């Protein structure tokens, strides 16, 4: 069977039309990209139309710039390289996959110092996600995809012993009293709203095979299937940042033990590190943070400057309305790709610390010195 | 895709018989090319036989050697390389496209001098064509991909102000009124009858999608899907050969800024310049040229080589019913690949002010030299 | 795969010039037949022109009609059926296997007579020969598939007692005794010559996997791989017919029943009968006949005749040009297909009893007369 | 009804059995050559089993060694060169298709002496084959393929003028006249007879489309479709070899312009020269003889061994009957491939000069001495 | 790259040696058969091979003739019914699949009666077995095609209420706690031993998802991936069977429903019933018995016929000692297809009750009848 004779839409009559756009996808796609790549497809099917839609859809807004495209699978990063690479140099600012290598370290036990001044520090959190290599990712898995990956990890989960040992609850046959204890410890999660996920079709099926674990003590939260296969998630009241991510290595590193046990694997590579569904979270796709108190310093015009030269980024309390509280700020992280893990919750660790420093001189009617910026440059 | 223990025709089953020819595809082609090429394709189906029909339908005279071939496609040059490259390099006289780059110039402010004695330049003008990357050309094109030129041409014309503000007329819906202004201003054009056209498959379909376009103040002339995706013409009576050559750039950047908004680019690499249906317009594809009264001159035995030297040609006014007037000829370039418009420009400008000192001479009495070889690639 | 744009040679540029044949293959071909199955092939790659090649390279005589085309295995019969069936008709004039059916009859004991007077029948013997279902004919199977006839023959062979015990012979490792010692009994056959059979592919890899058997007492031979699968022979000096018959008869079933102990079977169907590579061997391939003195009856003039009302054919015998060496033939039937085999056996015993009588007659001085042609007897 | 489930014969069980043989094939083919090319075929269906048959259906003379195989096209010396080559390299006497080249060499003008005495050579002939790319040769081709080469071939000879003007005739058109002409000139080639040949499949639609050619002075004949596309060969009464070789090169030149002019090229390549259908006439395919009278020189007991050193090779003046014939010679060229027509030429000029200077002696009882072997190769 | 121009070994070379078999599959398998059906495949790759290799395997009693073949899929008794046919229909004493059709009735409340004495029944029981559509039977599943079908069953089992609600025991998981207390109740199964088993591949990969399911009051026994994707039993000591079958019943329309749910359905169809594995347990797969004690019926000569007359069979109790107790039988029913599940349990009523009648009038030294059969004809 073939047609052959007949002419198809050449490549530019598909072409978006990006004029009034702002995100990473619009500033590397050219009608060159875009013809040599609209005809390749991954084993699974996916294609650069889909990869894109997200970015096509949302233009977005001129003080944020947002990403633009998803990955549909492992195959989608290098399939579409011409495309993905430039948009993930731009995003991990400089970060270059073809000539650089990320190196993963999960050994909690280089981690000195870690102990924050608990009248500054509300709590302290160290996210993460993981992909099931072999399996499509939110963007495009089919059902029985996307309950595979519920089986497998619901299986390994319930291997877990001592401390991590848990309970895990399906949203689809949730009891409205487990649904309330869930929103009271902040668990739950539900259908995703941003259309920056809709487009890209994260919340097919909704809430077939979507579910919620997290161990007795509640320190250590899995979300599965929201936006990632996996979201891994240790947390603490208090400070102890250093306990947080012991904790969190811990977890990580037994939950691989068990589904390695019954023949499958995270998804990985020496390049991009471990694979997710938005280029943003490459590498560690890792976020470590603080809730704390800065009542005086957020006053400081010289506060903005501190954070970036420390490579930390602040965001409202998640609670936030018009205003959240007064004083009390989210602080994690910058960086993503092309530093391990250790090092990221190092410099949390460091930056922070600063951060209190500057807050407590500042109550003593002192000044602070602006800190000389985090190198991040080998040659 | 099984059975076959039949026998297919051997290549040279196919060979033309070109034994009367006299054209370059005849001079170049041999049973090895043959047999090399004859099962090639390019991506939308375009072959070595139908490349070269018009060459086989027309076998021509030994006193003019025509091309004898034409593109049905941008990737053809690429694919036939083997037969084109030849044709093209003894058309261009020794331009070697396997190791030479053809350079592109549209910057009219390095013009010097342009402005002819206009009792002996009657007009002037310059004339190019572009193709748009992703359609075919017009030997190949189905209905669809000419009916695509002409919206993605028109919507870009219609975009163009000021000056370059104009009006565009389809030939199949022209009024008699329209018809007869366009005959007067001689910007209208008919279908083609040259059998080297019409052997290539240039007249199919007519008068469907092609058009006419020319700014209000009547100075720049577009044609569409006539022999070319597009014909543009700056021309003007006198002889400001400068300004036309401003309002010839200008406008062209004008209108490829117009269609790279809505995702589209024109064909062009950098060893062939910009791609045409004929191999004869490569590079820049362009005629700048001037109508000059040159009575004494014209009856000189010398006038054929001092054109010869300074790299012109000349042909009839466009008034075949007798001798025109007498003494009036279309002077123009000669080369077309390997050198800039900015060149080529300055090469005609230098060259008929020139023609127009000879011409003076025979007119006081006084003699006149054949001029030096003009600027060669090292012949 | 090398072009769908490329051209086949049509079917009549590979029609065969028959115009000085005289075969019943040239007899029937026609454009429209040979255009129709030039594309068909067997299973296991058979051709129409493989079928025809002989007939082709063999033009053949003015009198004497060859058929002019084997079989290569029994698809054969079927998808070339719309050649074959018309040959098939015209040499066993009249039989249509498209309407009819050919019953076989090896019940010996039907044989009414049978023994004929020895002072004119010098010997007796029986012929036919027998494919084995699954494997190529001669002219078309592998040495692989000529090897598995000989091992499943000759295990049958093998198992064979009494008077039907034997011993096999291998062409290829035959000592000068054996061969010396098989001339002698006129059992052993070499590289066949006739080019109506070298033509058809039935010499190649000689003597590979050819062979000789015969039971102890020398009255039942088989060749293996000559021109069929087998040749089965039933011979004694004498004119005990009827004793060769059963003797025949006996062997064949005992031989078929150990083949299909091991889950082979013998080329067979209900319209054509036992399946042979040649189509004049259809149906009960048998041959039954004499060799008998008739000296005064040979050189009469209506000879030729009475033999044909009575079915019957005579030949040479001699040596090297087998002629008539004074007053012997070979007399026996001509039938083969339509007619089962007692039927066929019976037919020769009242035909040859006939011939004799006409032998007496002459020698007595009375005179003779020519037997009315033998229509359709029953079933 | 083909199941990829179901097992092949595996390859040793259709080896072939060449215990007895005595031939190039034989002394190379090997189980694992045998295995690994056995699935190969050429573009138009040609393999390993069809390569070799006539080397399996005869064994050989202990004596004479024969090639035993014959190539179907020209790409069967490519997809089958595992075992080709050794068997090149064995029959041309080192000569390594892997990594030397052949070099041709068809200018006449380049032979130095040349005019044998006429006392001893009766006459003189230079003879060898061309193939028509794209055509299979004769163990392969179809009627059709066989029938294009007849047509190629005698269009482009009926446009040979002068001296090389000539007649063509069919075999199976010719007359009883025109028959008898030809066998009188010894023009005239029949049915081949050699089980080498016909096991080759190279008799096959005799005498369909075989055809011979030659001038009108009769000197230059060219034998079509016989044991290749065509023979070509130059001869004359008498000893002047460098004129019967200058018409050989003239004649040569001359018909491949021809044929190139209508899109024809012959079969070449620079590892094994000409490409013809038995691999010992590889290379130039060339044989330079004379007929000779040395009643003498053959008496002696040094003449093998002076014709060895030589380099050249006697045979039967072509005369059977009783006894033979005395003292009258073929000697030509031993050499094919690895050393050019000229050289070649050159080679038999200088050893026949030194066979008629060794008998002047003998007639004279005087001595003579072994020449030095020409044995001498620079690179 | 299995080369077409290759043999196959022939349909009988791979023909088994059934000489000395006693099995449904020798009787009906002939060289025909296997010649037609040994290209064929299920779409998920089954071959004929397959199917009868535990009966080439296993011989089988002279006394006791087996079935000798499985099924591996749903698509098996269509593509292979040529063979299976003929084997059904000797199995099943009469019905013909091809021109009958099988009744699936399970309303329990037609059953009349029900109640056996309990001094004569010790225990009552029915089983089942169904097959999950799409899925591989248990001679041809994979390991993930196995696992699927516990997947499946435990999630529809998990959703039964009730007197029906239960719990699960995965073999590879089971506690030596929970084994005994599995043996106890004679709810355990292991790892097949009977070659008949073992030979059909329905022992590969054990104990991996196989495991057992059984309500709270044990009453209702599931086995997953045993001899069946599941084998479905209900049981009561006593010998309320009308109970027992409602039970019955009710589970299996509640398990159907709850797996319709979820998109899956039983492999059925109209000719064949319900379809498993072994095709002796086509149609309802239904054994309905008691175990019942006769001691003095059991010693009479006629007991046997009047098992034979009233369609039942008898087999051993369990748990064999020669010492413990004698005249206690498992009695069931013979037939299995043609008869609708209520029709068999109603027959097995009619027939034990008859059995009890016979016992207590040989209590009262009284005289029995032989039962007239309980024959139901159609043909």
């Amino acid at each position: 069977a073939a047609s052959e004779r007949r002419r198809l839409y050449p490549p530019s009559a598909e072409y978006p039309d990006l004029r009034k756009h702002n995100n990473c996808m619009a500033s590397h796609l050219t009608p060159a990209v875009y013809a040599r790549l609209c005809d390749k497809t991954t084993p699974t099917g996916w294609t650069l139309d889909q990869c894109i839609q997200t970015g096509v859809d949302n233009p977005g807004h001129p003080f944020i710039k947002t990403v633009g495209m998803v990955a549909g699978d492992e195959e989608t990063y290098e399939v579409f390289a011409d495309l993905f690479d430039p948009v993930i140099q731009e995003r991990h600012n400089g970060y270059d996959p073809r000539t650089m290598k990320h190196t993963t370290d999960l050994d909690a036990s280089k981690i000195r110092s870690g102990y924050f001044d608990e009248r500054y520090v509300l709590s302290s959190r160290v996210r993460t996600g993981r992909s099931i290599r072999g399996l499509s990712l939110p963007p495009a898995c089919t059902r029985a995809e996307r309950r595979e990956v519920e089986r497998v990890v619901v299986d390994a989960l319930s291997g877990l012993k001592g401390d991590l040992a848990g309970r895990y609850y399906r949203l689809s046959e949730m009891t409205e009293a487990e649904q309330q204890q869930l929103i009271d410890d902040h668990f739950l999660f539900d259908k995703p709203v941003s259309p920056l996920l809709t487009a890209a079709g994260m919340a097919r099926d909704w809430p077939d095979a979507r579910g919620i674990w997290h161990n007795n003590e509640k320190s250590f939260l899995i979300w599965v299937n929201e936006e990632d296969h996996t979201r891994v998630i240790s947390m603490e009241k208090g400070g102890n940042m250093k306990r947080v991510f012991e904790r969190f290595c811990r977890g990580l590193k037994e939950v691989e033990r068990l589904i390695q046990e019954r023949g499958w694997e995270f998804m990985w590579n020496e390049r991009l590190g471990y694979i997710l569904t938005c280029p943003s979270n490459l590498g560690t796709g890792l976020r470590a943070g603080v809730h704390i108190k800065l009542p005086l310093l957020s006053k400081d015009s010289r506060f903005p400057k501190i954070l970036e030269n420390l490579r930390l980024q602040k965001r409202g309390t998640g609670g936030v309305d018009t205003a959240a509280t007064g004083g009390v700020f989210d602080i994690s992280n910058l960086d993503r790709l092309g530093k391990s893990e250790v090092e990221l919750v190092q410099l949390v660790i460091d930056g922070v610390n600063y951060l209190i420093d500057c807050e407590r001189r500042l109550e003593r009617g002192q000044d602070i010195r602006i800190p000389t910026p985090v190198i991040h440059t080998k040659h």
